[PDB]
């Protein structure tokens, strides 16, 4: 029974690090990739953290586990995922792992600890069960005061982006760091196997560090992407409409934008510290040699692309791609350029750990991978599947289907649906769905996506067969 | 087996009637009023239209039938009322009625039909089924144009009021007149027995009619009420939210809301016109003496109070109260100030027309409340519930209790719930939801909440006990 | 709030009582019904313990309890009614009752307990829940002895037939018939309203009484009935099969038929003695001028007609028929001879007690008939309804539709129905479901059929229109 | 694509064949299991006809599916296997295989050619969907006359062994293997990829076969095994019932059971000389070469083991164990003695085939063991799950767990549950259920089963947890 250790990020893109040739000297998460299995093409299952989390820990699609919303938040009818979805967590308890849990949970109050594990600190840890959701009030009111013209400390604006006083040693991510070092230092000296999870905040908006990571990235030096602060042409009304206060970006200037870009690259540099003090606590501790290590991201983070801030109900690469890291001492690094999902997570856990089985595997357990490399999956289509069911109480039904040169999104809930050329077209700036040079590949992927439902027994294939059936 | 005729308007308030005080002389519907029974306090299920009209049509809440959200409308995931449920229309078929429909459905394309009616005309009598939900990509436009400074001919803003080119003889209502005087002549030539509905898209925003209607009412005139044009104080953020493009009233001046009420009037006594025009043909046909009336509006509409405009997710007497007169021509006229729902329509059709029972009835038959005034119900509590479950794909849970001297509204999607004294504050300005004054008050709406959510088998009780736990 | 007594008995005939010109002086019950209201027609709702008493005290059919089996048998799937149906009991304690229960409950363990009453005495008070099924083995090893030859003591057959040790003093009776003495003492000590139910096992097999009530009728002088011992002509298998080990009567002589009368009319003599007592000390403490009363049987029992004993899978009238008096000290006493159900009985007590609703009543209340007579049923069809779902974890699906003159049964595990004349053929002797001459009266009780179905929301509809496709 | 053939035999014990030194010369099953690879320690999922059948083609579990009972039989609620349910048969069709189907179907009326095969010839080709289940009163009358004293032809009993007039080319089998060899023949002609199913009702009693195969096996030298004509010791009541109007077998002579054995023998006999001529056929037409072969029963069959005929709700190996060989014409032989389940087949064929994923999939493929022999399981519990939820109508709820070495089997419609040491009493006659000396061995099992139950969401696992707390 391996020791496992999970590093998990809260919209966490894939694409700011330093070994991905991003912005952002990264040396720990670099050094972490060169030692492991790269999975350079891996896609969350929703760009929203509970569904995503929910995904990643039981291993099946929220239609399955019931949680497809974000939790405790305006205006969700989700509280908490069912006790009945033990998870990898109270899976890992069954045969005899310590569990401990830190930091960002997001799928009901006391969650880990209800499921077995020590859930050492975190905002999920005290709280009563079946609390009304959190609404948006106080952001609310700050977006008005951005939309008049008004802006926070040294002209900031702290819905966005915000320097923290003081220093990172009074920051929550250090606090996070710390409750993961006695973790690590207790599992040290008991003869129990142990699974870690330490889940952080960061780099969540609003993009927040403190000195010197608030200023260590020029916002007047930053490279914006093609598809940064575009007007969205034949794009569907969900990526209009202001869901989450926030969302409102009317007010932005383009040093917001960049300040918003150089506060985000601060955070990741910042996380790049603290992955860097708890490996190098599992190194004095005698844990790290033999330490089975994932390092991933919920999802990315929108930073002006299409002119959206954060996250919602769409799949854009910036949102969908996340960061993925499986590190097994005993394989020899790879790069994997194979999609995968976050639903492969929970098998991958199963095998290293012989996790009993407690119901579905919607993914594939990815250590063929980690030792074959890319050749694992010779004959197998290169696809990912990506939902999008909800948004914070917003039903919107979205999956997409994603080849190495192709995207094609199902939106059900509008007449518009999406298909991008990745290969001509990587930012996703042209709709093509109504592109007849595209017939060929949009019956491809159509019949792609009828597959995966009817393998996932997703009911809203009676839907899609229906908006469908001209290329059925 | 008597001869049923339902004259049904989408969006038409309970209070604009002259036999109501209201400012817009109603002589048609005020001879209804006079022959038939009022229900004064009658109270739509939900303010929105297709799960209004399944309750109305089925006499069951929208858990029950699954059709709790409007169909057919970005981004709803719903595109019909399931053909299981045959509603009174295939139930009155069943035992030998001709029925016959007119007009606006929004149960789904082809519906009355699919269910035993001659669908004479209407919007979803050619149309698909399962077609994609209407996108509302022009009024988005539209709206963007009122916000930049535009107005539409002579100054107007057609999202919420317009003058329409030519007569009432042009006009949808007289084409929906047109062909319920065919119905009912039709009618007097069969032996069957016949039931109609005539369902009017009027008064339905943008509020528009023809001259002279246009202009009838001088919007200088308008008495405005106390709750109009108010700041919203301490209410739920879904009272705040844009749903649909045209909720956005920041750019509404006095002289545009007061248009607003002109043309809304001006749409009422063209509906006054709409009804003496079936009414005549009713009598010269030979039908109107033994004719069982029911003239009801699915919903009121928002004009200006707590500067709201045409419907949402919300529970203000504006949207929740309903005009309704039921008119049995075996019975002496009664006015009754009971509490009465849209769910009471089917079982008083049912007992009038020996409908079989297809399943539950939710409501009540109004029958003994018709033939004894409000002494029938002399110690029953007087209370009505309301439902909005959802707005166009947003998913807001909600439910209110409404006593004659009292309001509770649960929103469960938010922190904030409502408490109104209708006694003290029948314009709902004033949210006692925190007030310690009302702490009996509360409890007591708070146990008829639960008993109610009991009796209808609504699963939200066990979220609305969590919720409400320091008051059961 | 009216004090309320049921005296329940367990597989108690309509037709033993000498006020329905039956074999057996039962003057107690005589007076009860000469004081009262006498439905000397009603029906159960099926010829089995659990699923008559669930559909009594829910006033809703098996299929919305899932309570469609006996509890606790060999080889049911059951054990409990679901906590969440609170029963007639909950709701009685929720507006005050003081709420008490005696003798056989059969709804799983504790279960009166649970749901608020004083659970006095009886078989269920202390068991754990979940318990394995009753396995009738010892039942088994004494049937085959009778077949191998075997006598009990003094020549009895005692799965059948005993003579019980003692006097009525001893008996499980007279200690449910204490037990309610001491409610009543009891209840008349407080000025809260009383529910008190008494649930006797009398007269369930084997029919067995203590001297004098052993010996009381001789079985030479039993009067057999015309249905008495026949061979089975043209019915379904499943009055065949052995599915209690006592039902194989291959063994039976007509001595030991004549006996089970002889007993059978015993234990009648002995309930009325008991019914006697509880009378008897109502009047003494005082409550019996303002209690209103509810005696029934769950359902018949077998004594040989058709050759069957006990009960079983099927709807003969001596099963089916069940004693029915409701006395209102309010009311004048009527005879009522229009059919009535087992799931009438909540509603009758919903509106004496006036109950809060927790959901559907699949019935209605026996008030207007109490009050008016016959009358007020004018214009109604005179039909029961009666399920056979499960016997002891056999399927069977059955369902009868029962009018004055016909009887038609579906058996849907069978390829053989039953269609029975009962004005020419009370006894239900000649299965007519192939008899052309019956075509109409067949095509009526389909629709009848299919139409209650439709109102009760059974989902074996479905199937129903598959088997019936030649008569709808 | 390689073509496959399916090779299904009804109630084909494991054990008859001379390759497992069985008492009937089978030359041409045994060459196809030197050629093969033999799954010696093959289970069946349920000892019934549609319930194995729809887990074998859709690798699903009954409660999966619903397909959990016999379709079509007394007093079964089912008719068919869902339209929803394509099978391999669909799955194959989909990616251009043509898949044809002879022979006994027992999934509903027209079922293969609903799914896209060509049904060339069998019992359900050309019936109706919806029929009223086949009630046995043909038998229930013969075995009657077998009670009391009467016997066939010849003083056979042909409720139980027959012999049949003419010779085999005259029997359903000999129809059988002509539609086969047509199959193939036609196959032969095609360049698409072929997938055809043959499914015999032989040797489903009555034991049934023309001369010579009717007088091949001397009754009078059948060796009978140690549990032959044993009183059933300490077993659960659900041995005891006749479910089936044969499971009577009081009126059976040792003569009659050793005939029984006979005309099995006889039977598989004949199905050998079947096989020979579809195997031969094969080779005739150059298909044999690259042909990938399955054969397998749908259960074994009982003559006289534990004194029980035919099949019923019960775990014994005679009925659980399945004859199973799988020929992949690429691999080299191998004898397999790890556990393997009729759970295997569809995850066999997907593997074959490359068929698409319809859903779960709660088996496993074959294919490592038949490339590695039992290695290939190296570390994995050697565990099968048997289910018998249902006989004919008859609840049971049956689930079985099977090591090498032990069985344990939970009877929750019973207080009886079986334990067995298959190394010391491989017979099955000692249940040592509450034997402490099996506390250890009670304790894993009863840790498997929960384990079990949970990876395939069986929702008696509630259940399971109640009665098994004292081993949990
Ligand atoms: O596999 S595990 O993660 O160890 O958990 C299994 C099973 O998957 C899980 O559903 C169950 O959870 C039970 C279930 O819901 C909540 C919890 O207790 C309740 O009473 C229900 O039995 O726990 C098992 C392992 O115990
Ligand atoms: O009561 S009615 O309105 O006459 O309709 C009843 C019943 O309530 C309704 O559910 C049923 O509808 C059937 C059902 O779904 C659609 C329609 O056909 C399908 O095949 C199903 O049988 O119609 C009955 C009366 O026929
Ligand atoms: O109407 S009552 O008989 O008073 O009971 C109601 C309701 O009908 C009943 O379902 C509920 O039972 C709750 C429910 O299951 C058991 C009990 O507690 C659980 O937690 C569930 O909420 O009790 C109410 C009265 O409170
Ligand atoms: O995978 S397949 O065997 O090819 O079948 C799939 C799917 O698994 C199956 O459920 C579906 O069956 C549809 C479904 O029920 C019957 C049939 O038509 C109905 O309208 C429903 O949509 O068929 C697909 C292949 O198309
Ligand atoms: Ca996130
Ligand atoms: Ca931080
Ligand atoms: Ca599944
Ligand atoms: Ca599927
Ligand atoms: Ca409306
Ligand atoms: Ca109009
Ligand atoms: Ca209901
Ligand atoms: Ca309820
Ligand atoms: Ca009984
Ligand atoms: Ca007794
Ligand atoms: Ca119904
Ligand atoms: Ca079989
Ligand atoms: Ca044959
Ligand atoms: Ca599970």
């Amino acid at each position: 029974k391996p020791n496992v250790l999970i590093l998990l990020f809260d919209d966490m893109r894939f694409d700011t690090f330093s070994y991905r040739n991003g912005p952002v000297s990264t040396p720990n998460i670099d050094a972490l990739a060169n030692e492991g299995t790269r999975f350079d093409q891996a896609m969350t299952s929703t760009g929203l953290a509970s569904p995503s989390r929910a995904a990643m820990f039981t291993g099946r699609w929220g239609h399955k586990t019931g949680l497809d919303d974000n939790v405790g938040l305006y205006h969700s009818r989700l509280s908490e995922l069912s006790l009945s979805e033990g998870s990898v967590i109270k899976r890992a308890t069954s045969i005899g792992y310590d569990v401990s849990y830190v930091g960002k949970w997001h799928l009901g109050a006391q969650g880990p600890a209800l499921r077995g594990a020590n859930f050492m600190w975190g905002h999920d840890k005290d709280e009563e069960r079946n609390g009304r959701p959190f609404t948006p009030y106080q952001t609310q009111k700050n977006v008005a005061r951005m939309n008049a013209g008004e802006r926070d400390k040294n002209g900031e604006k702290h819905d966005y982006y915000k320097t923290l006083p003081g220093t990172y040693a009074d920051t929550v991510t250090a606090k996070e760091v710390n409750e993961g070092k006695l973790m690590l230092q207790n599992a040290a000296k008991s003869d129990k196997p142990f699974f870690g999870i330490v889940s952080f905040e960061q780099p969540h908006p609003p993009y927040r560090v403190p000195e010197p990571y608030a200023s260590m990235y020029d916002y007047k030096d930053i490279k914006l992407p093609k598809n940064f602060g575009i007007k969205r042409k034949h794009k569907p009304m969900a990526q209009d409409d202001i869901w989450w206060p926030w969302h409102d970006v009317s007010h932005m200037s383009e040093t917001d934008w960049r300040k918003a870009h150089s506060f985000y690259y601060g955070a990741i540099a910042m996380i790049d510290h603290a992955v860097g003090e708890l490996i190098n606590t599992a190194k004095e501790e005698g844990l790290y040699d033999d330490l089975h290590i994932i390092l991933v991201g919920d999802q990315g983070s929108m930073l002006g692309e299409h002119n959206l801030y954060d996250k919602g109900p769409y799949a854009y690469d910036e949102l969908m791609r996340m960061p993925l890291i499986i590190r097994d001492p005993s394989l020899e690094p790879k790069i994997i350029n194979r999609q995968v999902s976050m639903l492969d997570i929970a098998p991958t856990l199963r095998q290293w750990m012989t996790l009993p089985l407690d119901g579905d595997e919607d993914g594939r357990s990815l250590l063929p991978l980690m030792k074959q490399g890319d050749s694992a999956d010779a004959g197998k289509d290169d696809i990912s599947l990506y939902a999008y069911e909800w948004y914070n109480g917003g039903w919107f039904g979205i999956r997409a289907i994603r080849t190495p040169e192709m995207k094609f999104v199902w939106n059900p809930g509008d007449s518009r649906d999406e298909l991008y050329d990745l290969k001509n077209d990587p930012y996703e700036i042209t709709n093509q769905i109504d592109n007849p040079k595209y017939k060929k590949q949009l019956t491809d992927l159509v019949h792609k996506m009828a597959g995966e439902l009817n393998r996932i027994d997703d009911p809203s294939l009676t839907k899609f067969n229906h908006h469908m059936k001209a290329f059925l």
